[PDB]
């Protein structure tokens, strides 16, 4: 039957308990897509340059100066935790659950209906008609993921949904000079051009199949298989002063009170231990030898230039700098009755962080109360800039560094992503918890077919006349995790995650039928770091 | 079922790879095609004629008359070299490929659409209606490259493209007297009409097969074979100076530089070899024997009235003259933003050394006296018929059994790929048109037209189709060797051609020429 | 012996083509190599003091 469905709807998640605590999670999920037929049916070369709101000086940070290919295609991109599990399911994975393996994913398209408007607006169907699809199974295409700019698959099950118009970047050339409020002349600004060397224009008829779909058939993915090492979904606390054996007291507390502290018997020039200071005798929790450096200092707001432009260095950890910024819309979490995007900032648990108003370097000498002359601290001038001090300079990275996997964000975070094509790889990337080791899941590609009229004729200059249509269809996925259940070696509760009195009307939809999805942490638990 | 699609938009050249370094090009075309119901359902046989503007004495060239059918069925022609490999599959082929195959070839038609418009205007389906496709396996019907005419299907995937309605060639016969301009009379410049024992016309209804589409059928031709020789993707240099052991130096050149040239120590009379000049003692590099002659002089514009009637003839190859002179339109490279009605124009400077250099030919007589004298020499200076524009070149030919020639280059993307050897009995030793020609048969053309939507010239609904057309080209191909010490010549983009091959701001395309033989071959 | 030859010279590249578009490039390379007697036999050792 054609106008009987072609598959089912689903979003149903299943839950399946396997052996030695091992648990099958299949976040099954479905949305209906609207699109509508391309602006234009050509690719276009499109070059954007703001030298009015660059050309300021001290505006180095709004550089958007770049070049683009707009294809007449759109991307259905399913890539973000929001899509596939609603609050209630993350909240039992995050409280139960300690690891996570991202397993194996599929697509399908069903359901899908074409149609035309005439002209008040009378719309009619079109069976004759197609739409186009292609999956880049290859990954010949660039990795573009939309859960960088919020443009995913809507997250409510129940509204339609929208696809990104696709587009990806075509190489330029760029230089910006730097300079300061009150610079004496115009710094140096301008666009080159690109260079022959770098030109990469693809297309998509050209590089992966187009399946011409009509009503009563579907397009399906054979499933994809990852092998992506676990995500932990429990945080390290232990900075480098909590690790190791602590020193023995001599005077425990011979009262109850919160002012009754301990005190070390030995004084510190006279203790015992290992320091990593040759000409040091004093032993102190500060001086004191640890296996290795967890965290590490960075350059914070430092712009580096290359080729195409000054960009921000970004940083694996934060203790505002660091942690993560969202920007989103009513697809993806603001509230959707309401009539400027919705932020938060994700102030994680996961620590290795660092306080740079506490760091300081001090004379190899060690002349303990040590002189103004030899110590640096982060309130003396760099270069003679009050505002700049150190630590806007100081890199601290090393053999000894040891760093945690960024965390999980629940709903506009981003589930996987693309390795490097480079030969020598990074450790981590710093917006997917997880990371193809090879080949990520193909991007799926969609496109209204052309509707011409009988006016067409290839030799006029003018956009080709195409008759007004849009395409409605329904899309499913189906994702499979795997993970270990939790155990409570602690003897004290975790800070599990739960409804309350504040955050409870947040859940439930208003009497208007409006919605939120609120933030949600991901690694609650704490964890050993040794 | 009407509903369920019937096929897949590919558009991928492929690279398989066989022993011996050969590798299989398996070209996947596929586009888009257009196509307005016919201005009527029936043939129509006309003579068409521009005696007012070659009345003028002098315009011989303008000559256009000719006599043809026209007909309701309109041609879908893949057969041209831009429609199956893009910029960079072709730079893949020309760089590292050395010879060249073809090997099969398909066409099929699938995903048939059928709109009918009424009056503002609404557009509705029409299932009751069917598409009308013939194609023929037999090569009966006359053959219409139509690349010759640059008409063929649209180069860019993304761009929907139209079929060219097809015509052929009604029989005729005329006359003119040329005669230059200030002639003191009109010339003989008269039309006479048609022979009617070489009439031939060419009926379809049970003699020719036939098939109808609505929205769900398909149409498949099966894969042909071709039987081609290889065009090779290789230019040689070698001309009749450069054959043969060159002259042992006696005095080697020092000290470096431009200036510091090497010197023959022999005199010109006392040298040793061999010369195809019976009488005359001087052995030089011009006159010394080589095994045979590459290329040929031929003539070139000018006539004179005989029985033959209008002809432009043709030549193999050329140092302009000899060089073909493309011009095409948005469909197939200019640039498709463009306004106006202009065609962009090339010339295909080929790189081979076979053509004709004519301002340095000459003749001197039998007796060969060596500073020779005005009258025993004949130049390119010299008027032939008193007239001041015209030399002894201009009407010769060195065509004779010593010559040796290359095929035509291919050209991309405008060239014609294939082509049909002719009927007589001694064939044409190349052709001009496509660098491929099948010996017994390549397929017909495919046919198609849009059948009568009458109620329920004659009384029809206003209706068109769509349908998207997809091929399959395979050829075979070896790869290259290094043999020299010194690199070649290949494609490659730089800072002048970087915009050539990227789309514009405003989404315009173009697709500019690229040469075929790059390489150097060692000839003898 | 002292008259026969015990080699060949060769400085050809050879490409073999495999199957699955793999390509083995065999870099042949000859060079005669002329050698003079040392400066001196015994080991030296040498500080060099700018």
């Amino acid at each position: 039957g054609v106008g009987i469905s072609t598959g089912t709807f689903n979003n149903q998640t299943e839950f399946k308990f396997l052996e030695n605590g091992w648990v099958e999670i299949t976040a099954n999920s479905s949305r209906l897509v609207h699109l509508n037929m391309p602006e234009s049916e050509n690719y276009r070369r499109v070059v954007v340059n703001n030298m009015d709101k660059t050309a300021v000086n001290g505006n180095m940070a709004l550089d958007d100066i770049h070049a683009q290919i707009v294809t007449p295609w759109s991307l259905v991109d399913a890539n973000a935790w929001g899509v596939w599990f609603n609050p209630g399911d993350w909240q039992l994975i995050v409280n139960t659950m300690s690891e996570l393996h991202l397993v194996s994913f599929e697509q399908e398209i069903f359901n899908v209906v074409l149609k035309t408007v005439s002209e008040t607006k009378v719309y009619n169907n079109d069976l004759t008609a197609s739409l186009m699809v292609a999956l880049d199974s290859n990954n010949t295409m660039p990795f573009t993921p939309a859960a960088m700019r919020s443009e995913t698959l809507g997250f409510y099950p129940w509204k339609p949904t929208i696809p990104t118009p696709w587009r990806y970047y075509f190489q330029w050339d760029r230089t910006l000079i730097p300079s300061h409020t009150g610079t004496s002349g115009t710094p140096t600004n301008i666009y080159h051009g690109t260079d022959p060397d770098d030109v990469q224009f693809y297309t998509i008829e050209n590089s992966v199949p187009v399946h011409l779909l009509r009503t009563g058939d579907e397009f399906a993915t054979g499933t994809f298989f990852f092998d992506c090492k676990p995500c932990r979904l429990t945080h390290t606390w232990q900075t480098n002063r909590a690790l190791g054996l602590p020193p023995f007291l001599n005077s425990l507390p011979q009262s109850e009170g919160a002012t009754n502290f301990g005190d070390i018997g030995v004084q510190q020039d006279k203790r015992r231990g290992v320091t990593q200071m040759g000409n040091t005798n004093y032993i102190t929790e500060a001086t004191i030898m640890r296996p290795a450096e967890v965290g590490y200092s960075a350059p914070y707001y430092s712009f580096e230039a290359s080729t195409q432009g000054p960009f921000k260095t970004p940083i694996a950890a934060g203790r505002a700098d660091g942690n993560p910024r969202y920007a989103f819309g009513r697809q993806h979490g603001q509230k959707t009755t309401t009539t400027t995007p919705e932020r938060f900032t994700y102030i994680a648990h996961q620590d290795t962080g660092r306080y740079p108003e506490g760091d300081w370097i001090q004379n190899i000498n060690f002349n303990l109360p040590v002189t103004n002359d030899n110590v640096l601290l982060p309130t003396d001038p760099i270069g003679g800039k009050t505002g700049i001090n150190y630590t806007n300079i100081f890199n601290t990275y090393g053999p000894l560094t040891a760093l945690n996997n960024v965390p999980p964000v629940y709903p506009n975070g981003q589930i996987w992503d693309k390795e490097f094509d480079t030969d020598l790889k990074p450790r981590l990337h710093v917006n997917a918890p997880f990371v193809c080791q090879n080949n990520c899941p193909g991007q799926l590609f969609v496109k209204v077919a052309p509707n011409l009229t009988n006016e067409y004729d290839p030799d006029a200059s003018a956009n080709m006349s195409r008759i007004v249509t849009y395409s409605d269809f329904w899309w499913k996925g189906k994702l499979v995790f795997k993970a270990k259940l939790r155990a409570s070696h602690t003897w004290n509760p975790i800070q599990q995650m739960s409804i309350n009195v504040d955050n409870q009307f947040n859940y439930v939809p208003s009497n208007i039928g409006g919605m939120k999805i609120v933030y949600e942490k991901s690694q609650l638990a704490p964890r050993k770091l040794y």
